[PDB]
């Protein structure tokens, strides 16, 4: 028992840290970076210890030695009487999503329209729909797909970004961290939802969390379920009520990476930090809900049940899995052994 030090991508998450951290009795504590690399990085150094991160990202990790500790697992209906902690993570559904006012835009006629990405270099937001367009295009020239974009982590001045808006002053334009106001899982969706896009790659859950008043937020108050809809890959499109015979490609969970000598003890305290602030945590929602953000997937997703043992101690590459590994692997190819730092 030492202290955990979480790294925290933006002000946002350092806010939320830093409750956390004054809650934990200063067991966890709180480092912060401007980027989830530079988080990758203070790990490695060994300045922070832990932080919770999308596929894309695990990947990056791994190569630089860190290991998937524990993965965020979400409701479910298979294995019933079997714990959340203890049961299998059922993975996501990547989806791409549209107004349905948009009518005749298909995945076919996706060209020289206008994207909404969660970030570059993450799993639904980018390594799989970018995959598939260089593989069904046979050409890596993926920066020039769409006519504008707002990818963050891209060239600011580059057309990945020309749909970013930024912050609220409009600081920070095509920034990876919660404060591109079009940046994430809700950012993305909000890009589409405010027809700045024409598509937004996000997963199935964000389409609902954000419809017919889940979400009371300004942006998303009169939206409703019926006026979007997927784009499947064989050219149809479907309602929302759909993803499971519309999707691109099913995601393993958001995952929390440590490096491989710290892993054991991370593992430890936040077993304990959820048995505080879980879904059904001593002190949740009395005092601190370690897994609410507002819709805003602070830290963590907003509709995790708890943070789940993976078991059979995954190395990186078997966590992510063996196709999905092989797909960044081919996308990287554009842009095989050796840790990015
Ligand atoms: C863009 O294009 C890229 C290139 O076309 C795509 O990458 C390709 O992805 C394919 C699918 O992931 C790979 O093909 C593999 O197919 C075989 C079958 O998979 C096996 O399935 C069994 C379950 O029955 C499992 O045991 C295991 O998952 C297997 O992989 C593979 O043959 C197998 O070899 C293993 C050896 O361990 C063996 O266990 C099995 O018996 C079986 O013989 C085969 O080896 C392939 O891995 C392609 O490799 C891959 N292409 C390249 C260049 O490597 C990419 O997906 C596309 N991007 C997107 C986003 O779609
Ligand atoms: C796309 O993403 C959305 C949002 O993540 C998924 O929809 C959610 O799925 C949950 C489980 O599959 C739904 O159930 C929740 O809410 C109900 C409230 O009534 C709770 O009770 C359940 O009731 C059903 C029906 O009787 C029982 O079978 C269950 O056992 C359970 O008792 C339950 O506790 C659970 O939290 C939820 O309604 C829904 N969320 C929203 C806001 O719509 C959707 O499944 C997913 N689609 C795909 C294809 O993955
Ligand atoms: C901070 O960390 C430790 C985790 O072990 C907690 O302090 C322990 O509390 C448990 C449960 O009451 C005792 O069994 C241990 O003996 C304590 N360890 C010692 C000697 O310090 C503490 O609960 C944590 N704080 C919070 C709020 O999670
Ligand atoms: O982490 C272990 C996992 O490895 C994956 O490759 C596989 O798809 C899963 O079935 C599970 O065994
Ligand atoms: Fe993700
Ligand atoms: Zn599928
Ligand atoms: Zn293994």
């Amino acid at each position: 028992y030492t202290r955990v030090v979480w790294c925290a991508v933006g002000p946002e998450e350092q806010k939320k840290c830093q409750q956390w951290s004054q809650q934990s009795g200063q067991n966890v504590t709180c480092a912060t970076a401007s980027t989830t690399d530079d988080c990758i990085v203070l790990v490695l150094k060994g300045e922070a210890d832990a932080l919770n991160l999308d596929g894309g990202y695990i990947y990056t990790a791994g190569k630089c030695g860190l290991v998937p500790v524990l993965a965020e697992n979400r409701k479910s209906s298979k294995h019933s009487s079997l714990d959340c902690v203890l049961r299998p993570t059922e993975g996501y559904l990547a989806v791409a999503v549209v107004k349905k006012a948009n009518e005749g835009l298909t995945w076919n006629s996706l060209k020289d329209k206008k994207s909404c990405h969660t970030a570059v270099d993450r799993t639904a937001g980018w390594n799989i729909p970018m995959g598939l367009i260089v593989n069904q295009t046979g050409s890596c020239a993926f920066d020039e797909f769409f006519s504008q974009s707002c990818a963050p982590g891209a060239d600011p001045k580059s057309r990945l970004c020309a749909l970013c808006a930024g912050d609220d002053q409009g600081l920070d334009k095509c920034v990876p961290n919660s404060k591109e106001k079009y940046y994430g899982y809700t950012g993305a969706f909000r890009c589409l939802a405010e027809d700045v896009g024409d598509v937004a790659f996000v997963k199935n859950d964000t389409v609902w969390e954000n419809t017919n008043g889940e979400s009371t937020a300004d942006w998303a108050k009169n939206l409703k379920r019926e006026d979007f809809r997927l784009l499947c890959l064989d050219g149809t499109r479907k309602p929302v009520t759909e993803a499971q015979s519309c999707h691109l490609a099913v995601a393993p969970n958001h995952a929390v990476v440590s490096r491989s000598d710290r892993a054991a003890h991370v593992e430890q305290v936040l077993l304990h930090q959820q048995a505080l602030f879980g879904k059904n945590g001593k002190n949740c929602p009395d005092k601190f809900c370690l897994f609410k953000s507002e819709t805003k997937n602070l830290l963590f997703n907003d509709n995790t049940e708890c943070l789940a043992k993976l078991g059979g101690r995954p190395t990186y590459e078997e966590y992510l899995g063996t196709e999905y590994v092989t797909a960044i692997a081919n996308l990287k190819k554009c842009s095989l052994e050796a840790c990015a730092f």
